[PDB]
């Protein structure tokens, strides 16, 4: 497939599988010793899987559990975030400011910091007081993963997912099922692309755990990575304003969940099918996820969208834009 | 000034003002009462002040204290909303769908409601425990006021918050400062419209407790009652990827704050000015607040913006492009 190495793909898998292990050791450690509140604190894409875990903690756990935009939190503060409290960060690079400054500020306080990254001796996880190995090449959807681990672990020992253990187990089949849905999902990849790819203005829409999958394409994809304006809008929220933009020649991809707000996408795809003749639907329901218990899917189909966005449709734009994925005018090119 | 009526401002101040005993009373029965967590839960443009309150409360209180979007909140439920649970609501018109629902799905499971809308034979009142009247006919920051007595009064008695008296009668001359302000916008507001009236795409950027200013009017003002296209983000996450679009055509209008991460707006500001020839920043520091200590700034500066937005710079938007705030294609005029 078009800038894609199966190879590399499974070399990934299989070093992420290989880190269940520790993420379920630093999971125990943090549930053996205690906490007050978990901060998942980040910037830009990685926020993506962690508000996803806000979403599914709103349902599943009474324990207190943030997301914060990790510039923001230290700047302010926060009065919940206390010398009990985990605060959880994720950088790729080891090095990303603003989870190194957070990390630090955490541990000059004595607030216990888990560092999800490559390296040990990055600034991130020297600042912490745990390590989870983050060592795929390309995917989002290997964030999610390590997360998963370590947060449903929390759970499972808070006595609140009795179905963490074939969870766990069956997550880690989750990539031979994305290798599929990659496949699958290819072609459309390549019509949607062939389509929009000079379009000036696109409206991505969806909700709820699926927000960040929306919000990491339309900014860190489209945008940062193809210089295409878009308009990401929640569900929910495109019923209070958004809609009035909406007319026949207008873009607008829903991304679909697979949990209780299914109903307020497909409430989005009944009234955009009437309108728009450029409706793009991406529903994770399509995709067979193998070897993998239904009551997961709503839980696993964030990854699902991002294998086949992140990876299919980005390499598929960058054909037709002629854009390479890897240009930056203004980031980190220059001091600002 | 064009599309303002000052007798009509005046007559909300006091209607308002003539309310906020209410919003005492009800916040010290809650207090008294006892209650695990606050849920302000509403849609739309009545999410902006709550979503500042949620701001504020990441500083100011150890409560459980969440800001939703209702119709997620009916569809996900939530764990930490149990029958000790205050969810709070709020609707100019007392009819509004989401709103009723909530406060219905709440009744029906004997969690407690407030309800802040004009008529107490409202549907949301109807369905609510406590009632605070809200009388205005024009400006949002009526909404933060009547919000502001009912939190920042449960946060006093709750021993957060020592400068409750002075606040709660400071804020009952904000809109005598709030006139003034429009007085001295108004010609800024002009400039303004005539200058970006007819632009394709404009960047709407701020954050923390200024983010539900840029919500509500990119969405419920330009695009529902404008139909112009806007890109809101946070100051926060402009450096996570959406920075990439901005060039020297590209409007970019800057919302700062008073707060803590007015830091996080000053960087948007300054890359801004070295990418973009428009740049436009809407300060509420170069707004005088006379009467009001300085240590209140901070929550007063979301309202000194609302009342130069969604006032003077929507009735100028209006005078330019000859469309009537008042039109809707889609909002409301079928069923959907």
């Amino acid at each position: 497939m078009l800038g894609f190495n199966q190879d590399e793909y499974l070399t990934s898998a299989r070093e992420i599988i290989a880190a269940r292990q520790k993420a379920e050791q630093v999971a125990d450690e943090i549930y053996q010793a205690g906490f007050s509140s978990l901060f998942f604190a980040s910037v830009g894409g990685s926020l993506a899987p962690m508000m996803a875990i806000n979403e599914f903690a709103k349902e599943l756990t009474t324990l207190p559990v943030y997301v914060e935009q990790a510039a923001e939190l230290i700047h302010k503060g926060n009065k919940r975030l206390n010398k009990d409290s985990v605060v959880i960060t994720l950088s790729k690079s080891g090095d990303t400011k603003e989870s190194v400054a957070i990390a630090e500020w955490c541990k000059a306080q004595g607030i216990r910091v888990v560092a999800i990254t490559k390296n040990a001796d990055s600034p991130l996880a020297q600042a912490a007081t745990w390590h989870i190995p983050m060592r795929h090449k390309n995917g989002v959807e290997y964030e999610y993963m390590l997360l998963y681990w370590l947060f449903f672990r929390v759970l499972s020992r808070n006595n609140e997912f009795a179905s963490y253990d074939r969870f766990a187990s069956q997550l880690e089949i989750l990539p031979a099922n994305l290798l599929k849905a990659k496949q699958k999902f290819d072609p459309q990849a390549d019509a949607i692309a062939s389509r929009y790819h000079n379009s000036d203005y696109m409206m991505w829409v969806g909700g709820a755990e699926m927000w960040g999958e929306v919000y990491l394409f339309s900014m860190c994809i489209l945008e940062e990575m193809q210089w295409k304006r878009t308009r990401p809008v929640s569900s929910a929220e495109f019923f209070h304003g958004a809609l009035e933009l909406l007319e026949k020649d207008v873009p607008l991809i829903l991304v679909k969940g697979e949990g209780k707000c299914r109903a307020l996408d497909e409430r989005v795809e009944r009234f955009a099918s009437k309108i728009t003749d450029n409706l793009v639907v991406i529903d994770p329901k399509a995709y067979a996820l193998d070897g993998i218990d239904d009551e997961f899917r709503w839980i696993m189909a964030p990854c699902v969208v991002s294998t086949l966005l992140v990876d299919r449709l980005a390499a598929h734009f960058e054909k037709y834009t002629g854009h390479s994925l890897d240009i930056r005018r203004y980031y980190r090119q220059f001091d600002y």
